[PDB]
């Protein structure tokens, strides 16, 4: 019964400002990337970088990160500080 056009709001993007280290590409550039969903950004830098447990060396790599590098002791500890960058939320059960 209702009647009019429906309208969504832009829509934002949270971007991937993952720089990378010795990246094929230099100097080392932001890794560039588009996303709408928070869920994507988060879901991103951690395979698409982070990448699962079959990956060799893991660092937090951002345009504006505390650590510039200092990676951590165990490999979800960088997805959990990966999320204060994402602008997500906070990790779960924080060691
Ligand atoms: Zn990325
Ligand atoms: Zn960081």
């Amino acid at each position: 019964g209702s009647s009019g056009s429906s309208g969504q709001p832009i829509k934002q993007e949270l971007s991937c400002k993952w720089i990378d280290e010795a990246q094929l590409s230099r100097p080392k550039k932001s890794c560039d990337r588009t996303f709408s969903t928070m869920h994507e950004l988060v879901t991103h830098v951690t395979m698409e970088h982070v990448g699962g447990p079959e990956q060799n060396n893991h660092v937090c790599y951002w345009e504006e990160c505390p650590r510039e590098g200092k990676s951590f002791k165990a490999k979800y500890k960088l997805v959990n500080h990966i999320r204060v960058h994402t602008g997500e939320k906070s990790g779960p059960s924080s060691g």
